[PDB]
């Protein structure tokens, strides 16, 4: 009766141990592995945010969670999960090879990052479909985003009001909401990439639900190619923002990310912090989505949407 399908979940990935920092960094960099200042600095940073253990974690929760949600919510599918990352194992194709073992002949994929890119998702989403296409006899149907999902945008809108709430008056009144995603190179435009439009309607979405009165439209973790990359680099950003009105609190949602990863905990709640902290404001970033119910839910919608069910 009840039928099963594979449920795809892929995210950029995170070592799930201190050994494999070379490799992910390896394949990061598209083959070329770095020097081993270069690991260490990175290695360094994974400490400072409290050890690298906790991170790989929250998106097998993430994973395990919606599985268990969407098989209690509805009849009419069981869904099993499968987590594909990107630059580490379980790669992507290591999923649907996964997969493909375990008898699964159809599934549905979503990743871990809401906004579309040529460069993320569309990648993923072609790294799966041709690993199936190798095997045989199985089809994934993808998402491509989900940030304008009503749950998740209420997600970030309950989390947001909760930290003007928090506040005392003179900084509700002089606080800065600076909303950001991972930047890729700008060049993604030159393809109609609309990855940047869905990050501003993101951020759109947040501050009008939540009663913000002042924005700012940030990316975050930049590379180092050369050609220009999206900007304005949150750092950067939230000096410039200061330089120009004097705002006492900044709050920082990087709606881009979904868990407790480097790049929030680093790029955000140290880089940003530092700045925050260098000109006097509170700096202050809600409780990413990670493994929480709240987002479990907004998820399971998503799949079933996609799925016409
Ligand atoms: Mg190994
Ligand atoms: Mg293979
Ligand atoms: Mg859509
Ligand atoms: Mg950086």
């Amino acid at each position: 009766s009840r039928k099963k399908m594979g449920l795809l979940v892929m995210a950029y990935g995170t070592p799930y141990k201190e050994e494999d920092i070379e490799r992910y960094y390896t394949h990061i960099r598209r083959g070329r592995k770095p020097e081993p200042e270069m690991l260490q600095d990175l290695k360094d940073r994974y400490e400072a945010i409290g050890g690298i253990s906790p991170l790989a974690q929250i998106t097998e929760q993430q994973a395990h969670n919606l599985e268990q949600h969407l098989n209690e919510i509805q009849d009419e599918i069981t869904f099993k999960a499968y987590i594909g990352l990107a630059h580490i194992e379980p790669f992507i194709e290591d999923a649907v090879a996964e997969m493909h073992k375990d008898g699964i002949t159809e599934a549905v994929s979503i990743v871990l990052a809401p906004h579309f890119s040529t460069f993320s998702v569309q990648s993923y989403n072609k790294r799966a479909k041709e690993e199936a296409e190798k095997l045989g006899g199985l089809t994934i149907t993808s998402v491509e985003s989900w940030y304008d999902e009503p749950k998740f945008v209420t997600y970030w809108v309950d989390r947001v009001k909760e930290t003007y709430a928090s506040m005392p008056e003179d900084e509700r009144e002089n606080a800065m909401l600076i909303v950001s995603a991972h930047s890729l190179p700008e060049k993604i435009k030159e393809f109609g990439d609309p990855y940047p439009d869905q990050l501003h309607e993101s951020a759109k979405l947040i501050a009008e639900g939540a009663g913000v009165s002042e924005y700012a439209v940030g990316w975050q973790s930049e590379g180092n190619t050369p050609d220009p990359w999206l900007g304005p680099d949150v750092q950067d950003l939230t000096r410039d923002l200061f330089e120009q009105k004097g705002y006492q609190a900044f709050v920082y949602v990087p709606v881009g990310f979904v868990a407790d990863h480097l790049e929030v905990l680093y790029d955000n709640d140290y880089e940003c912090k530092v700045v925050t902290d260098d000109i006097g404001a509170s700096y202050y970033r809600p409780e990413m989505p990670n493994a929480k119910p709240e987002f479990i839910d907004a998820l399971a919608t998503v799949v079933l949407k996609k799925l016409g069910r």
